[PDB]
This record gives structure tokens, C-alpha cells and sequence, in this order.
């Protein structure tokens, strides 16, 4: 049995290691925290996450999505706070089918745990990797005290999260040619009350936005009706805009209340802990790193944030992790060895984290700066009607991303064919009514073939 050593037992971590395990592989697993499934007197503080068809379909070919949906909730739609009309609801895709699932984190990774020691894998928690030396194939594990264990390894899979160790390790060995390109954006996670919710009629089966500009708000449901919810705001404000909106600016929660009533006023009722959750919990930061390596011949490989972190504006992070775990699971376990599975992995997949990581810095401009955009409705109900005419060639970028399997690069390269042609064709005109819908439905047919 071919052997291997993951580090992470995150997302894609615990899938990698449920597939190779069932594939008879022996599968050993590292995780810095503590096993989540102990239960202790501790308040844990979990954030539900968006599972669209990519994630869910690696689920299903793991054998675990029936579990992983029974506790997740429903989202039908997208539900719109914009001021000065009542929230909208703009259902996602074209039929009924078409959901996104709003899954808490901590209940996620309890079920992919449990799936990847049924399948034979084991986990070992508390044990955090501190260095690798790739000439000698140990590596070197501590615990929180700072007891050191070394390893013999074969293959390591670096599974380890936005500041993955095994990342740091590969820097020594290969030129990863990093760029790190910072996000001016922090993010604060707020919480509204299962009562709160329920006293202001917050629908349940949709995710929620409330679009500001430079800044902006989105909610998901958890299963007893509370949401979690995230704040995206500039960290610092411009010398330009002295006086635009930053966390800089909130420095306590009065400030934070003040500035909530003032600019989501139909948001703050619903914020009964604003003042302690703002000052209690620490403004997250936000970056996309990118490679242009994952590997180290057949001995390392990165997936998941180690490989590719991403700004969280296209809620694709842990859907295109689950997806690079199914198909590193594919390429080890049907290559002539070990070093031709990670290259053909790297050369697959590396295209596609560039890509998503593409929209996914533009995607903030969709949601947050375009929803409330003359022009921008006028393009968005053309490009609806193109999906109805032509439904396997104009199929809108946020449904090949979210909704299909399509390899990130194509969407993204199907996607701009598809935003020129509708920018294009709703130029210098105000009504629908002025536009040729079959000038337009041509040059669908011209420059997207049918998938
Ligand atoms: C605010 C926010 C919202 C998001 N919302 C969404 C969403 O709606 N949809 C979506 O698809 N994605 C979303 N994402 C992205 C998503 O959360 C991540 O992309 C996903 O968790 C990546 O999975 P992973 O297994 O690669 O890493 P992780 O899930 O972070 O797992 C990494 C694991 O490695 C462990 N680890 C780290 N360092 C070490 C070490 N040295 N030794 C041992 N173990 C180590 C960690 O403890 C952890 O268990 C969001 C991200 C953020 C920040």
C-alpha cells in the first residue's frame, strides 16, 4: 500500500485522505487543533459556508453529500437589501433545482472526520508541522507546548490553510515564485439571534446582501434560524477619502452602532450583540497569494489555501478546495508514480486557482458596486434572456462558477466572451426595447460553442 502523510486535517485535507484511504492507501493525517468531535464546556464559534455544485459534487463522489446536506440549510435565492426599495429576491440560476447550501464549518468538518476514519485513515490532532527536511524525508511535529516529534515520510500533502507550513517548508527546496497581492478590505463576523432574525422576518432559505459601494454586508442561515454575518470594509481610509467608512474608524461599538444605523439601518435592529462581537472578535485580513509551482517532484504538494489563497467575495474557497482534493486523489492514484501525479495535478488545477482567484477579486464589484447600477440591469436582463435562448452557450459566469463543474478557466474565458458581448450590445442604449435581441442572440451563437 502506497503511504502518505497529510498535513491539515481542514477541508480538503480530510477529503484527500477519505479518498485515498477507501483506495487502500495508507493514509496518516496531522491537525495543529484539537480533534473538534471531543466535546468540551467551551462556547465554539462557527461560521456556516456556501456549498454550491463543485463541492457538492466532490462530496458525492466521496459518498458523504446526503450527510453533509441534512445539515445544511436551503438558499433558493439571493436576497437584496438595497435602500430605498423592499428586499428583493432574485432566485439563483433558472429552475427551482438550482440552491446553494449554507453548511456550518464546525458541522462540516465533523462529518469529513468521520468520513476519512471510516474510510481507514488515521488523525492526529495536537500536532502541529514546525519543518521538512525534504533530502532526509523526515519532517518535524510539536505539540502547543512546543514537544518536538519527528516523522519518516514518502509523500506529503499540504493541506495546512492560508499559512501553510508546508508551503514555508517547499520555499527552501524550489522557488515557489510567490506573489502575495494584499486586499485593502478586513472583515468583521457579526451574529443575529435565531429571535432576532425571527422578529424581523429575515427569510431563512436565501443568503442576504445588503450592496454599499466600497463597503457591504452579506448574512448566511444556520439550522436554528441564526445567521452569521460578514462586514467587508477598508481596513484604513485613503488620504483621497479622508472620511470614507474603515474599521480605523470604529474604534469601539458606539462608533459601530452609529455608523450601522446610518448606513444599514434596516441591518442594526437585528445586531443585538454589535457592540461586543465588533470589540471581542479580531478584524480579519484578506490576500490572494499565488504560485507557480504546488509541488516539489514526488515529494510534496500543496492543495486547497495552501496552494491558492483567495479573497472570499465568490465564496469558492472551500468548493474549489474540495474540488482539488478529488482530483489529487485522481491523479495519485492512477499515475505511473508519484512525481507524474503531482506535476499533472499542478498543471491541471494551477490554471484554474488563477482563475478563480481572477473572479473572485472582481466578484466584490459585482455584488457590492454593480447590483444598484443602471447599466448594469439593463445588461443583466439581456444576458438573462440569452440564457433562455441559447442555453448551452450563454450561460451567466456566476452560474458556470457556482452551479457546474466547468474548469474555473473556461468560465472565466466563456464569462468575458459573455460580459463583452453584453457590453457591447447595451451600449448608447437606454430601454431594452432599442436593443436587437437577434443581432445579440447571434453573436452568442458565433463566439460561444455549445457545451
Ligand atoms: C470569512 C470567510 C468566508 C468564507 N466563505 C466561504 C464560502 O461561503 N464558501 C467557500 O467555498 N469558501 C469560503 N471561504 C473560504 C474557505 O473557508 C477556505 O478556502 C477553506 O477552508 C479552505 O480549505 P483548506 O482545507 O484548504 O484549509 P482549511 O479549511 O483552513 O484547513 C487547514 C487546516 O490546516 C490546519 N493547519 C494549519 N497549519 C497547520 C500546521 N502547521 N500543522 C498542522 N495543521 C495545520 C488548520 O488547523 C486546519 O485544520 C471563506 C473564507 C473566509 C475567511
Amino acid at each position: 500500500a502506497r503511504q502518505v502523510t497529510i498535513i491539515g486535517a481542514g477541508l480538503a485535507g480530510t477529503l484527500v485522505a477519505r479518498l485515498l484511504a477507501r483506495n487502500g492507501w495508507q493514509v496518516n493525517l496531522f491537525e495543529r487543533r484539537p480533534d473538534p468531535r471531543i466535546e468540551t464546556g467551551a462556547r465554539g464559534r462557527s461560521i456556516n459556508l456556501a456549498l454550491a455544485e463543485r463541492g457538492a459534487h466532490a462530496l458525492r463522489l466521496a459518498g458523504l453529500e446526503r450527510e453533509v446536506l441534512a445539515e445544511a440549510v436551503m438558499m433558493r435565492g439571493r436576497m437584496v437589501h438595497v435602500p430605498g426599495t423592499p428586499p428583493n429576491l432574485q432566485p439563483y440560476g433558472r429552475d427551482d433545482s438550482e440552491v446553494i447550501w449554507s453548511i456550518n464549518r464546525d458541522r462540516l468538518n465533523r462529518i469529513l472526520l468521520d468520513g476519512a476514519e471510516a474510510a481507514g485513515a488515521s488523525i492526529h490532532f495536537n500536532l502541529g508541522l514546525d519543518s521538512v527536511d525534504f533530502a532526509r524525508q523526515r519532517l518535524t511535529l510539536s505539540n502547543v507546548s512546543g514537544e518536538r516529534l519527528e516523522k519518516r515520510f514518502h509523500l506529503l500533502i499540504g493541506a495546512d490553510g492560508c499559512n501553510s507550513a508546508v508551503r514555508q517548508a517547499m520555499a527552501s527546496v524550489v522557488d515557489l515564485g510567490e506573489h502575495l497581492e494584499t486586499q485593502p478590505h478586513g472583515y468583521k463576523e457579526l451574529q443575529i439571534t435565531p429571535e432576532a432574525s425571527a422578529q424581523f422576518n429575515l427569510e431563512p432559505n436565501a443568503l442576504h446582501i445588503w450592496p454599499h459601494g466600497d463597503y457591504m454586508c452579506i448574512a448566511l442561515p444556520n439550522l436554528d434560524r441564526s445567521f452569521t454575518v460578514t462586514l467587508f470594509l477598508h481596513h484604513q481610509s485613503p488620504a483621497a477619502q479622508p472620511a470614507s467608512p474603515s474599521f480605523a474608524q470604529l474604534v469601539d461599538g458606539h462608533a459601530a452602532r452609529r455608523f450601522f444605523q446610518r448606513q444599514f439601518p434596516d441591518l442594526s435592529p437585528m445586531l443585538d450583540s454589535l457592540e461586543q462581537d465588533f470589540e471581542h472578535h479580531p478584524t480579519g485580513k484578506l490576500a490572494t497569494l499565488r504560485l507557480t509551482t504546488w509541488h516539489v517532484g514526488g515529494q510534496a504538494v500543496l492543495l486547497g489555501d495552501a496552494a491558492h489563497p483567495m479573497v472570499p467575495f465568490h465564496g469558492q474557497g472551500m468548493n474549489c478546495a474540495l474540488e482539488d482534493a478529488v482530483a489529487l486523489a485522481e491523479h495519485l492514484q492512477s499515475a505511473a508514480d508519484n512525481a507524474s501525479a503531482l506535476a499533472a495535478f499542478t498543471a491541471q488545477r494551477q490554471p484554474d486557482a488563477l482563475a478563480i482567484q481572477a473572479m473572485a477579486l472582481e466578484n466584490y464589484v459585482e455584488m457590492s458596486s454593480k447590483v444598484a447600477s443602471p447599466t448594469y440591469l439593463l445588461e443583466r436582463e439581456l444576458g438573462q434572456i440569452m440564457a433562455q435562448r441559447q442555453p448551452t452557450r450563454f450561460i451567466p459566469r456566476y452560474s458556470m462558477v457556482t452551479f457546474s463543474r466547468l474548469p474555473y478557466a473556461q468560465a472565466m474565458a466563456r464569462g468575458q466572451i459573455q460580459e463583452q458581448l453584453l457590453k457591447f450590445a447595451v451600449a448608447n442604449h437606454s430601454d431594452l426595447t432599442s436593443i436587437n435581441l437577434d443581432a445579440v442572440e447571434h453573436e452568442v451563437t458565433r463566439c460561444l460553442p455549445p457545451l
